[PDB]
């Protein structure tokens, strides 16, 4: 059907504006801290911590597969990425104040990407 082209013509799209906010939430990550997912070889001990890991390349992977039905999910993401890191790392550490500077930062791109996706459709 042509209902179904139109559907992905907006999923597409969605997964256009998404390419974009992923990118800047990135570049609030100079350190590259979250560009990978934390080895399971470096921390064996990972999954008994931090049941649901998340990274930028894990994110990315999911995007340019339109697996992001909406914006929401794309925030549960990135907020698992800054939630796992301040429960896993203590508070006077470079990783936790990475993830605080990342989430502060971060909240500024994501409330305009709320209003271009209302706004848009």
């Amino acid at each position: 059907s042509m209902e179904q082209v139109a559907m992905e013509l907006r999923l597409t799209e969605l997964t256009r504006l998404l390419r974009s906010v992923l990118d800047q939430l990135q570049d609030k990550d100079p350190a590259r801290i979250f560009a990978q997912p934390v080895s399971l070889k470096e921390v064996p001990d990972y999954l008994d911590h931090i049941k649901h890991p998340m990274d930028f390349a894990t994110m990315r992977k999911r995007l340019e597969a339109q697996g992001y039905k909406n914006l929401h999910e794309f925030e549960e993401d990135f907020d698992l990425i800054i939630d796992n890191c301040m429960k896993y790392n203590a508070r006077d550490t470079v990783f936790y104040r990475a993830a605080v500077r990342l989430r502060d930062q971060g909240g500024v791109v994501l409330r305009q990407a709320r209003r271009e996706v209302d706004s848009i459709g």
